[PDB]
């Protein structure tokens, strides 16, 4: 759940 991707 890493808000960014999928370009964290």
């Amino acid at each position: 759940g890493c808000v960014x991707y999928p370009w964290c």
